[PDB]
């Protein structure tokens, strides 16, 4: 029903998003926390609200009032996208045969053959993204409710939600999403490394210790 | 490089690009419904080549696929670039994560593990999107080269693509009365196992197929 293609078409919307995702927010300290002026802010805003993205409620807090993973392919031979809805995750087991599928099927029809092979293989692998997803956007409710309990601090969790979504980042590009100095984020990394297994690699790349977690 | 979420903003872009992919079979750029002017036409088109999709008769420029994931807790996305994927098997085990942690050592314990089991999904994706896009141009080449008759093989793309479709979302995108459709439907019924169930939806039938 939403128009996810048209909400993220525009890049103050996905910042705005990248935002109200890490956690907080309005208005204020969101139209703060981008580089773009508060009157387009404003129209923005009501545009997700009105596509029934968003949702306000009482200072006007502003939270994604949807659960959805999308998936597109674009190439000179085709062109789809499927949406899919998340929540309620069946842990599940999936196993994925792309072997030995047909790489040289001289005729149609065997040609139609495998590709529904495929599709079927796909099916499943849209499934698994369904379940991942499911379960990565409740675990990381957890991980915003127990960081908040075990210590109230934001910006070490933004980080620490960043870093978990996307797995490498340097002192700039955070610096950045975070609108404060670079000093201020390396020492809000030496202070979540009493708690979670963060490290400053080479010079400026912060990147989560996969070693020791796992 | 190319801001794809941009050029997939547009209605009328997102059009274009399902016809432009199959302009063997298409005879036109646009659904009838999507009404717009030829000088509109004409902009989007060069929107797109502006920024690395289009290439001149407008052809493709891109081989990728995206993911992207919109929650209360959670926006991202991931572009992956297609061509040369080895045929590898994948296991995504899931079973296999605890939905009752305690700890918050324990809790990103599970999502990194759960990190890298998308990154396997991710991997299969790749994987099956470029095999299917490779298939879909000897699948056009092929039906041009055994029965000639294209429509047909745009009602064959895009069923494959899109599992099903009406009777009337099939007439609006190729420009054709509803009569031709379904005359289009039984000529092809003979060559590949296409079916109309509730004589409304088209649907292949993936068991005669299997």
């Amino acid at each position: 029903e939403p128009d996810l293609f048209y909400i993220l078409g525009n890049k103050v919307r996905r910042d705005l998003l990248s935002h109200l995702t890490a956690m907080e927010a309005y208005f204020s300290l969101l139209s703060s926390k981008v580089s773009v002026s508060s009157t387009a802010v404003a129209k923005h805003l009501k545009i997700m609200e009105r596509e029934g993205v968003l949702q306000s409620y009482e200072k006007k807090y502003y939270k994604i009032s949807i659960a959805k993973s999308y998936v597109f392919t674009l190439t000179p031979e085709m062109f789809w996208y499927k949406g899919l809805d998340l929540g309620d995750a069946e842990l599940r087991d999936f196993e994925i045969s792309l072997s030995g599928l047909d790489t040289e099927p001289s005729t149609l029809k065997e040609m139609i053959t495998d590709f529904i092979k495929a599709n079927k293989e796909l099916e499943k692998v849209l499934e698994a993204f369904k379940t991942i997803e499911s379960y990565r956007s409740s675990l990381m409710r957890k991980i915003k409710e127990a960081y908040l309990k075990e210590i109230g601090d934001m910006t070490q969790l933004a980080i620490l939600h960043y870093l978990l979504l996307n797995g490498r980042a340097t002192v700039e590009e955070l610096s950045d999403r975070l609108n404060l100095k670079e000093r201020e984020v390396r020492e809000k990394i030496s202070e979540m490394a009493r708690f979670v297994p963060v490290k400053i690699i080479n010079d400026n790349t912060v990147v989560l210790d996969e070693d020791q977690i796992l």
